[PDB]
């Protein structure tokens, strides 16, 4: 993996992790 890899996988990284919450929060308010 290039720098750029690195940086998209750190972006990937970055959104992974607000992904879930978004999944947590969504839990708290409406699901599914």
């Amino acid at each position: 993996s290039t720098r750029k890899q690195n940086y998209m996988m750190n972006f990937s990284r970055q959104h992974g992790l607000r992904h879930f919450y978004n999944r947590r929060r969504r839990s708290l308010r409406r699901y599914p």
